Order: structure tokens, then sequence, then C-alpha cells
């Protein structure tokens, strides 16, 4: 569990909130979790716990996780929430997350 930048109650909230699949999205877990709330800086250190590759950034093959780093056993995501994310923080064309388009998701 992160409990590192976010607190539990907001994000226990925002995960029963749309934690069906094809439910949830992109930019509608920052309202009951508090993420915008946070710094760049601070949005940066759950990107580290996304990264399953330690490469630095946080493909698809960990992105469908997303449910998986504020649940830990959650389900994964579909081609219809993926696909969402990835255009809603990468917006270079690459497939990867990185930890300098994802805060700018979060607070933008
Ligand atoms: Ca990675
Ligand atoms: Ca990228």
């Amino acid at each position: 569990s992160l409990t590192d930048i976010l607190s539990p109650s907001d994000i226990a909230a925002a995960l029963r909130d749309c934690q069906a699949p094809d439910s949830f999205s992109p930019k509608k877990f920052f309202q009951i979790s508090g993420m915008s709330k946070k710094s760049s800086s601070q949005l940066k250190e759950i990107f580290r716990i996304l990264d399953n590759d330690q490469s630095g950034f946080i493909e698809e093959d960990e992105l469908k996780y997303f449910l998986q780093r504020f649940e830990s056993g959650a389900r994964v995501l579909t081609a219809s929430e993926t696909k969402t994310f990835l255009a809603a923080a990468d917006h270079d064309g690459d497939g990867k997350i990185g930890a300098e388009e994802f805060q700018e998701m979060v607070q933008s």
C-alpha cells in the first residue's frame, strides 16, 4: 500500500467507487482520492511503484495493473481503460508512461 502520498480512506473510497471494469477513468480517480492535490513530485513516488520492469516507464503490460496499485489484488484494465489512461498521460505515442508525463495527467 502506498500510504506515502494519499490517504487510505481516500483510496478505499476511490477504489470501490469504480472498482468495476470499464467503469472508472484516468481523470476520475483524483476527485475521490486526491492525486491532483499532490505536487508533481509526490505523484512521481507512485510511478516508481507501477514500474514492474524498473526500465523507467509504465508500459501497457504494467498499466493494466492500475487497480493493483491501490488495491493490490483487484482486476486489470481493458482495451477501453489502459488505452485511455495511456492516451491521457503518455500523449507521446510510445505506449509507456513516464515520470514526466504522469503528473501532467493528474493535476492537468
Ligand atoms: Ca516498466
Ligand atoms: Ca511516454
